[PDB]
C-alpha cells in the first residue's frame, strides 16, 4: 500500500518464528525491528531490540521503535501497555492460542495476511503440512515404551522444593499427547503447585522439563531429589527429558520437528 515497507514489532516467540519463516529479517513489504524477550529464534529474532517480557511490555520502549504494525500473541500485555500502543495510532493485530496444530496454521496464514505476503504464507503452510503429516507418521509408528501411552509429568519451574506442573489446556499437555504419551497430571487446567500426594497419584513414567527449568533447579540430580520425585516410576528409573522451552512449548512453525523430537526423546528414555 501507500505506506510502503512497514516497520513491524512482534510479541510472542512463535509469532516471530512465523514471520522469519516467511522470508527473512526484511523483505520488500516489511522489516522486523523489535520484539519481546521470548523471541529468541532464529538468530535474526535474537538480534532484534527487545521491549520487555511479553506480559510486561514497555509501551514507551515499543513506540520508540516507530512501528507501523505490531503482531501480538494472545499472551501480550499488560492491557494498559497494549492500549497505550493502540492509542498512539499503531495497528495491533492479535492472534489466538489454542495449543493445537490448527492454531499454528492460523498463525501462518494470519501473520502472512498481516504482512501482505499471501504467497509466502501459502508456501510455508504447504511445507508445514507435509512435515506435520510426517511427524504424525513417526509418532504413530511406535508408542514410546512400546506399550500404552506413557505418563509424562511436565515441570515448568520450582518455588523452593515445590514444582509447578502442567494440567490440561496447556501447551505441555498438548505436546505430550502429540508425542504419543499421556499427561500424568489430570483433573485441573493450567499450572498448579505439585503436592507430594498429587505426585504419587500422578505416577509419572518420565519427567519432562525445559532446559531453563532444569538449569533453575540445579540439574538432573537436583530435580530427582525434589521431595516425592524419587518414589515414582520416573524417579526409580531416573528418567528425565529436557528440551528448550520455546522449541518445546511455542506452537510455531517448528511444531512438526518439536513433536518428532519429543517423541524421539521419550522413546529413548523408555527404551
Ligand atoms: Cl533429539
Amino acid at each position: 500500500g501507500p505506506l510502503g515497507s512497514k516497520r513491524v514489532i512482534v510479541i510472542g516467540g512463535a509469532l516471530a518464528e512465523t514471520a522469519f519463516a516467511l522470508g527473512g529479517a526484511e523483505t520488500p513489504r516489511y522489516r522486523l525491528v523489535g520484539a519481546d524477550t521470548t523471541c529468541t529464534y532464529p538468530d535474526a529474532a535474537k538480534r532484534l531490540p527487545k521491549v520487555g517480557y511479553q506480559r510486561a511490555l514497555s509501551a514507551e520502549g515499543l513506540l520508540s521503535l516507530r512501528p507501523d504494525l505490531v503482531l501480538a500473541s494472545a499472551e501480550a500485555g499488560p492491557p494498559t501497555a497494549i492500549a497505550q500502543v493502540k492509542g498512539a495510532g499503531v495497528t495491533v493485530t492479535t492472534f489466538d492460542e489454542r495449543h493445537d496444530v490448527e492454531s499454528v496454521r492460523a498463525k501462518i496464514t494470519g501473520v502472512a495476511q498481516a504482512l501482505d505476503v499471501r504467497d509466502a504464507g501459502a508456501a510455508l503452510l504447504q511445507r508445514f503440512d507435509r512435515d506435520w503429516q510426517a511427524a504424525r507418521d513417526a509418532v504413530a509408528a511406535r508408542v514410546p515404551g512400546g506399550a500404552q501411552p506413557p505418563r509424562v509429568l511436565f515441570v515448568l519451574n520450582h518455588t523452593g522444593t515445590q514444582a509447578l506442573v502442567a494440567g490440561q489446556r496447556t501447551a505441555a499437555d498438548a505436546m505430550i499427547r502429540y508425542a504419543g504419551a499421556r499427561n500424568a497430571m489430570q483433573g485441573f487446567d493450567h499450572y498448579k503447585p505439585l503436592t507430594t500426594e498429587a505426585l504419587a497419584a500422578a505416577a509419572p513414567d518420565v519427567v519432562l522439563i525445559s532446559d531453563e527449568g532444569l538449569a533453575a533447579v540445579g540439574g538432573h540430580a537436583a530435580l530427582l531429589a525434589t521431595p516425592g520425585f524419587g518414589a515414582t516410576p520416573a524417579g526409580r528409573a531416573r528418567r528425565v527429558v529436557s528440551l528448550d522451552a520455546l522449541f518445546l512449548l511455542g506452537f510455531g512453525p517448528r511444531l512438526p520437528l518439536a513433536v518428532t523430537t519429543l517423541h524421539r526423546r521419550l522413546s529413548d528414555a523408555l527404551a
